[PDB]
Protein backbone atom coordinates (compact mmCIF):
# COMPACT_ATOMS: atom_id res chain seq x y z
CA UNK A 1 0.00 0.00 0.00
CA UNK A 2 3.29 2.26 -0.01
CA UNK A 3 3.12 2.71 3.73
CA UNK A 4 -0.31 4.52 3.23
CA UNK A 5 -1.80 2.68 6.39
CA UNK A 6 1.58 3.40 8.10
CA UNK A 7 1.09 6.93 7.70
CA UNK A 8 -2.36 6.95 8.57
CA UNK A 9 -1.99 5.31 11.83
CA UNK A 10 0.94 7.83 12.78
CA UNK A 11 -1.69 10.58 12.08
CA UNK A 12 -4.60 9.28 13.88
CA UNK A 13 -2.20 8.37 16.83
CA UNK A 14 -1.20 12.48 16.55
CA UNK A 15 -4.53 14.11 16.03
CA UNK A 16 -6.33 11.65 18.39
CA UNK A 17 -3.54 12.98 21.27
CA UNK A 18 -5.37 16.49 20.39
CA UNK A 19 -2.15 18.61 20.43
CA UNK A 20 -3.28 21.80 20.24
CA UNK A 21 -5.11 21.70 23.60
CA UNK A 22 -2.01 20.83 25.83
CA UNK A 23 -1.62 23.64 27.97
CA UNK A 24 2.14 23.75 28.09
CA UNK A 25 3.01 23.73 24.19
CA UNK A 26 6.39 23.55 23.20
CA UNK A 27 6.70 22.54 19.45
CA UNK A 28 9.69 24.07 19.02
CA UNK A 29 11.08 21.03 21.29
CA UNK A 30 9.78 18.10 18.97
CA UNK A 31 12.03 19.35 15.84
CA UNK A 32 14.49 16.55 14.74
CA UNK A 33 17.22 17.56 11.75
CA UNK A 34 17.99 13.55 11.81
CA UNK A 35 14.49 13.31 9.69
CA UNK A 36 14.92 15.79 7.37
CA UNK A 37 13.40 14.04 4.34
CA UNK A 38 15.49 13.30 1.03
CA UNK A 39 13.32 14.48 -1.28
CA UNK A 40 10.32 16.56 -2.10
CA UNK A 41 8.58 17.99 -5.10
CA UNK A 42 9.81 21.62 -5.18
CA UNK A 43 7.36 22.55 -8.12
CA UNK A 44 4.74 21.04 -10.48
CA UNK A 45 2.12 22.05 -13.42
CA UNK A 46 -0.61 20.34 -13.54
CA UNK A 47 -1.36 19.97 -17.82
CA UNK A 48 -4.04 17.20 -16.93
CA UNK A 49 -6.80 18.30 -19.07
CA UNK A 50 -3.87 17.76 -22.68
CA UNK A 51 -1.37 15.34 -21.24
CA UNK A 52 -0.76 14.98 -17.48
CA UNK A 53 1.01 16.65 -14.25
CA UNK A 54 4.32 17.73 -14.85
CA UNK A 55 6.87 18.20 -11.64
CA UNK A 56 10.50 18.68 -10.17
CA UNK A 57 11.90 17.25 -7.24
CA UNK A 58 14.27 18.72 -4.93
CA UNK A 59 17.30 17.30 -6.16
CA UNK A 60 16.58 19.26 -9.69
CA UNK A 61 14.99 15.96 -11.14
CA UNK A 62 11.99 16.47 -13.66
CA UNK A 63 9.20 13.86 -13.82
CA UNK A 64 6.05 13.72 -15.52
CA UNK A 65 2.53 11.59 -15.08
CA UNK A 66 1.05 11.09 -17.84
CA UNK A 67 -2.81 10.80 -18.58
CA UNK A 68 -2.11 6.77 -19.65
CA UNK A 69 -0.79 6.43 -15.94
CA UNK A 70 3.16 6.51 -17.10
CA UNK A 71 5.55 8.05 -15.84
CA UNK A 72 8.99 9.78 -17.28
CA UNK A 73 11.72 10.96 -15.17
CA UNK A 74 14.51 13.01 -16.36
CA UNK A 75 17.74 12.88 -13.95
CA UNK A 76 19.39 16.41 -12.87
CA UNK A 77 21.83 15.02 -15.39
CA UNK A 78 19.76 16.41 -18.41
CA UNK A 79 20.14 13.39 -20.10
CA UNK A 80 19.51 10.13 -18.15
CA UNK A 81 15.85 8.86 -18.51
CA UNK A 82 13.57 6.25 -16.14
CA UNK A 83 10.21 5.36 -17.78
CA UNK A 84 7.39 3.45 -15.53
CA UNK A 85 4.70 1.72 -17.76
CA UNK A 86 1.52 1.41 -15.50
CA UNK A 87 2.67 -2.49 -14.95
CA UNK A 88 5.34 -0.73 -12.48
CA UNK A 89 8.12 -2.07 -14.49
CA UNK A 90 11.27 0.36 -14.70
CA UNK A 91 13.47 0.99 -17.63
CA UNK A 92 16.64 3.49 -17.99
CA UNK A 93 17.42 5.07 -21.45
CA UNK A 94 18.92 8.20 -21.85
CA UNK A 95 17.94 11.05 -23.98
CA UNK A 96 21.10 11.14 -26.41
CA UNK A 97 20.38 7.59 -28.04
CA UNK A 98 17.58 9.31 -29.04
CA UNK A 99 14.94 6.23 -27.94
CA UNK A 100 11.97 6.03 -30.84
CA UNK A 101 9.99 4.68 -28.61
CA UNK A 102 9.52 7.74 -26.27
CA UNK A 103 10.54 10.65 -28.35
CA UNK A 104 6.68 12.39 -28.00
CA UNK A 105 6.85 11.69 -24.10
CA UNK A 106 10.65 13.30 -24.04
CA UNK A 107 9.41 16.75 -25.94
CA UNK A 108 6.28 16.91 -23.44
CA UNK A 109 8.78 16.23 -20.30
CA UNK A 110 11.11 18.93 -21.95
CA UNK A 111 8.31 21.54 -22.52
CA UNK A 112 7.20 20.78 -18.88
CA UNK A 113 10.72 21.73 -17.69
CA UNK A 114 11.28 24.38 -19.47
CA UNK A 115 8.01 25.96 -17.95
CA UNK A 116 9.36 25.42 -14.66
CA UNK A 117 12.39 26.33 -14.91
CA UNK A 118 11.20 29.75 -16.20
CA UNK A 119 7.97 30.62 -14.21
CA UNK A 120 7.58 28.52 -11.29
CA UNK A 121 9.07 29.28 -7.63
CA UNK A 122 11.16 26.18 -6.08
CA UNK A 123 9.60 25.09 -2.91
CA UNK A 124 12.21 25.35 0.08
CA UNK A 125 14.85 26.86 -2.01
CA UNK A 126 17.41 27.82 1.33
CA UNK A 127 17.65 24.47 2.49
CA UNK A 128 19.83 21.44 1.90
CA UNK A 129 16.92 5.65 -5.14
CA UNK A 130 15.01 8.24 -7.04
CA UNK A 131 10.82 8.09 -6.55
CA UNK A 132 8.24 8.88 -9.14
CA UNK A 133 4.95 10.24 -8.59
CA UNK A 134 2.41 7.26 -7.74
CA UNK A 135 -0.80 9.30 -7.75
CA UNK A 136 -2.02 12.61 -6.85
CA UNK A 137 -5.33 14.63 -6.83
CA UNK A 138 -6.13 18.26 -5.32
CA UNK A 139 -8.89 19.89 -3.73
CA UNK A 140 -10.31 23.50 -3.90
CA UNK A 141 -7.75 23.83 -1.03
CA UNK A 142 -4.44 21.78 -1.87
CA UNK A 143 -3.04 19.16 -3.97
CA UNK A 144 -1.72 16.45 -2.87
CA UNK A 145 0.64 14.27 -4.06
CA UNK A 146 2.38 10.86 -2.93
CA UNK A 147 5.70 9.98 -3.82
CA UNK A 148 6.86 6.05 -4.50
CA UNK A 149 8.44 6.21 -1.29
CA UNK A 150 5.62 6.44 0.64
CA UNK A 151 5.96 10.28 0.98
CA UNK A 152 3.02 12.41 0.82
CA UNK A 153 3.19 15.84 0.39
CA UNK A 154 0.17 18.32 0.58
CA UNK A 155 0.63 21.60 -1.01
CA UNK A 156 -2.11 24.17 0.34
CA UNK A 157 -3.21 27.10 -2.20
CA UNK A 158 -4.52 29.53 0.36
CA UNK A 159 -1.29 30.44 2.25
CA UNK A 160 1.49 28.23 0.34
CA UNK A 161 1.76 25.97 3.11
CA UNK A 162 3.39 22.52 2.64
CA UNK A 163 3.37 19.20 5.06
CA UNK A 164 5.97 16.59 4.01
CA UNK A 165 5.16 13.58 5.17
CA UNK A 166 7.33 10.57 5.69
CA UNK A 167 5.67 7.54 7.57
CA UNK A 168 9.04 5.63 7.51
CA UNK A 169 10.85 8.07 9.48
CA UNK A 170 7.23 9.00 10.99
CA UNK A 171 7.96 12.22 10.84
CA UNK A 172 6.17 15.83 9.51
CA UNK A 173 8.07 18.60 7.36
CA UNK A 174 6.14 21.65 7.46
CA UNK A 175 6.75 24.95 5.14
CA UNK A 176 5.00 28.20 6.29
CA UNK A 177 4.51 31.03 4.35
CA UNK A 178 7.51 32.50 5.40
CA UNK A 179 9.34 29.54 3.40
CA UNK A 180 10.87 28.35 6.76
CA UNK A 181 11.32 24.61 6.70
CA UNK A 182 10.71 23.26 10.23
CA UNK A 183 10.71 18.83 10.58
CA UNK A 184 8.95 17.40 13.45
CA UNK A 185 8.72 13.70 14.65
CA UNK A 186 5.24 12.80 15.00
CA UNK A 187 5.48 11.17 18.30
CA UNK A 188 7.09 14.21 19.97
CA UNK A 189 4.33 16.48 18.60
CA UNK A 190 1.91 14.26 20.98
CA UNK A 191 4.14 15.07 23.60
CA UNK A 192 5.10 18.27 23.91
CA UNK A 193 1.94 19.12 21.39
CA UNK A 194 1.63 22.05 18.78
CA UNK A 195 0.15 25.52 17.37
CA UNK A 196 -3.54 25.49 16.60
CA UNK A 197 -2.73 25.67 13.05
CA UNK A 198 -0.14 23.02 12.45
CA UNK A 199 -2.75 20.71 14.49
CA UNK A 200 -5.64 21.66 11.84
CA UNK A 201 -3.50 20.90 8.46
CA UNK A 202 -2.42 17.17 10.08
CA UNK A 203 -5.89 17.00 11.02
CA UNK A 204 -6.74 17.82 7.15
CA UNK A 205 -3.96 15.19 5.91
CA UNK A 206 -5.62 12.38 7.53
CA UNK A 207 -8.16 12.79 5.95
CA UNK A 208 -6.45 13.59 2.08
CA UNK A 209 -4.62 10.10 3.21
CA UNK A 210 -7.90 8.37 3.63
CA UNK A 211 -9.03 9.51 0.58
CA UNK A 212 -5.61 8.43 -1.64
CA UNK A 213 -6.82 4.47 0.59
CA UNK A 214 -10.08 4.93 -1.29
CA UNK A 215 -8.60 4.19 -4.50
BR1 LIG B 1 0.81 22.17 -25.85
C1 LIG B 1 2.64 22.33 -25.21
C2 LIG B 1 2.94 21.82 -23.84
C3 LIG B 1 3.07 20.46 -23.65
C4 LIG B 1 3.35 19.94 -22.40
C5 LIG B 1 3.52 20.80 -21.33
C6 LIG B 1 3.39 22.17 -21.50
I1 LIG B 1 3.65 23.42 -19.83
C7 LIG B 1 3.11 22.69 -22.76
Amino acid sequence: DCHLSDMLQQLHSVNASKPSERGLVRQEEAEDPACIPIFWVSKWVDYSDKYGLGYQLCDNSVGVLFNDSTRLILYNDGDSLQYIERDGTESYLTVSSHPNSLMKKITLLKYFRNYMSEHLLKAGANITRLPYLRTWFRTRSAIILHLSNGSVQINFFQDHTKLILCPLMAAVTYIDEKRDFRTYRLSLLEEYGCCKELASRLRYARTMVDKLLSS
